[PDB]
């Protein structure tokens, strides 16, 4: 895979947030994740996580996996990176997201992910508190 850059045109939520890719403005879905729902518990903590470390990042970061680039909705299934860390598994070790939504061929990053989930339950943090 390969990280490709993009800026950040808003922060929405815990798992999607707007930016500029190749120019043109689109809403990214975060690949392999699950945030609450912002009316739901620890959704507005996930969501100040994500717009926080999107909004500091000098450098934004977009990277498709194998896969659908695109859902049913037209938001962009990416990984995306802030300064070179990324959102998805930071939000996973953080107890903010739950592993989910794995799609055979859009799954390159699982075992990475599963990893962090397993060190935030192991902390009890957040949403395994
Ligand atoms: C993360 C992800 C979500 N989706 C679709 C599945 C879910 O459909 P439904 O809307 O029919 O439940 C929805 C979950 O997104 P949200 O968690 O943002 O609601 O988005 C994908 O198709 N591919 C993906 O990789
Ligand atoms: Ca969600």
């Amino acid at each position: 895979l390969h990280k490709e850059p993009a800026t950040l045109i808003k922060a929405i939520d815990g798992d999607t947030v707007k930016l500029m890719y190749k120019g043109q403005p689109m809403t990214f879905r975060l690949l392999l994740v699950d945030t609450p729902e912002f009316n739901e518990k620890y959704g507005p903590e996930a969501s100040a996580f994500t717009k926080k470390m999107a909004e500091n990042a000098k450098k934004i970061e977009v990277e498709f996996d194998k896969g659908q680039r695109t859902d049913k909705y037209g938001r962009g299934l990416a990984y995306n990176y802030a300064d070179g860390k990324m959102v998805n598994e930071a939000l996973v070790r953080q107890g903010l997201a739950k592993v989910a939504y794995v799609y055979k061929g859009n799954n390159t990053h699982e075992q990475l992910l599963r990893k962090a989930e397993a060190q935030a339950k192991k902390e009890k943090l957040n949403i395994w508190s």
